[PDB]
């Protein structure tokens, strides 16, 4: 990959690999998860900042201050079969103080149409006491030379479903897979759960005759608080709804903390 | 990827990804299996054989015949760095009627020097009955004309560590990590459990300060039975010592054998 011509956006290209395949033959969304992260890294690489997933500049690193995901909202048009070639441009863009957006597009590489967008919300936060707080303005500057002045957003519409509020899920859930644990291919280099896993255990409690008669659509995924090496959490999901809808529910096993909340929108084959 | 010159072995680059590395910004010995795995395929792929895991001919597809892992052996020197670019060449050669062989050399594209090997050991199997049965004649002739004639041994050496027998693990196990659950990205397009989650499962029941402070230099791993979509698995470990391991994994009710392995591992 590259810098796009104007050095304020990131292009790569991926051949979808055998093992990265599902039951229609096409890149599951954790996948396409995947290649969201890793291009977000090589834009991160092409530019100097920090390459460990939490793209920190010096200043940052100074305070021990790190971006963590605060939403993902992922939606797919096409899934790229085994052999084809995707290609994933992707910008940044500051809210001003609440934190800022990255977003991609997806395009079949060969007719150069787009396949699929996603936007995600990133917040600032001291890596040893778990504080969000504000962008401050000397942080804030540091970043502006390599992101757009004007809006640019993969998700423009005036009321679109990737802003929408979450409600909390109310026992009992339709659905539940329980005692779900990472495992060390799980965890990232910084030994923290890597954040597409938590798409996974959304996607366990969907029951099985969906995912053989349907393909997800929109998954919408908040992140409150992350699953530590040694957590075990339980996955819930009940019907909200030719379209299936569902609301999720992560939370810790035992005293039934929630670590995410989210929804997913699944089309008929 | 492509063939090489003389059409009996597949070479194919890899840049590492963010995502593929451990706590040693290097790739993982799972990211390195998943790898093998991928240049296997696309050699299928490039000669007209089955791209599903199990390179069939059109004459086993009649048969309802697969080629079914019974032993995976990968030997690391060095685990590539992220952004690093890795050259892997495969090829089979059958070992008569007992099944063939898949051996892989991992390069270093920049300097050519070998980074790491492995070999594995296959067996012919009717995919709805799981018999196991010797090749038959009309099926090793297919597959002949695509592997070298000359023997060509990713491990070369008689009686090296690739071919030794491993001993079951006997009650208590030094260390275990119980109630293991496949999830859907540990399954393959055939909704089988992928053969490098195995991997990862064994290295579980490895205690962390182990894996902190040694690389792990050689994995030896029997497969002896699938774990199902809805199986439960314990992984057992217990020191034999260098570190070396002897591995168990087994069903978390009846204890049935699903996988048996060793592994080595040297300070850092
Ligand atoms: N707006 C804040 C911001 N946060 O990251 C970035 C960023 C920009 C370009 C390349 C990598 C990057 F991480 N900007
Ligand atoms: N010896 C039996 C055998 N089994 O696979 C092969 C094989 C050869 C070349 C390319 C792909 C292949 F799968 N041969």
């Amino acid at each position: 990959g590259s810098l796009t011509e104007d050095g304020l956006s990131y292009k790569e290209k991926f051949v979808v690999r055998s093992y990265e395949v599902g039951s229609n033959k096409t890149a599951t969304v954790e996948t396409i998860a995947n290649l969201l992260q890793e291009v977000g890294c090589n834009h991160a690489q092409s530019v100097g900042f920090s390459t460990d997933g939490f793209a920190t500049t010096t200043t940052m690193r100074k305070l021990h201050l790190i971006w963590v995901t605060a939403r993902m909202h992922i939606e797919i048009y096409k899934y790229p079969a085994w052999g084809d070639v995707v290609e994933i441009e992707t910008w940044c863009q500051s809210e001003g103080r609440i934190g800022t957006r990255r977003d991609w597009i997806l395009k079949d590489s060969v007719t150069g149409e787009v396949t699929g967008r996603a936007t995600s919300k990133w917040v600032m936060m001291n890596q040893d006491t778990r504080r969000l707080q504000k962008v401050s303005d000397d942080v804030r500057d540091e970043y502006l030379v390599f992101c757009p002045q004007e809006p640019r957003l993969a998700f423009p519409e005036e009321n679109n479903r990737s802003l929408k509020k979450i409600p909390k899920l109310e026992d009992p859930a339709q659905y539940s897979m329980i005692g779900l644990k990472p495992r060390r291919a799980d965890l990232d280099m910084n030994q923290h759960v890597n954040n597409v896993t938590y798409i996974g255990w959304v996607l366990e409690s969907i029951p099985q005759e969906i995912v053989d008669t349907h393909e997800l659509q929109v998954i919408t995924l908040d992140y409150r608080r992350e699953c530590q090496q040694d957590d075990v959490v339980d996955s819930l999901t009940t019907t909200t709804s030719n379209d299936s809808q569902f609301l999720h529910l992560l939370r810790l096993s035992g005293d039934g903390q929630e670590i995410n909340r989210g929804t997913t929108l699944w089309r008929k084959k």
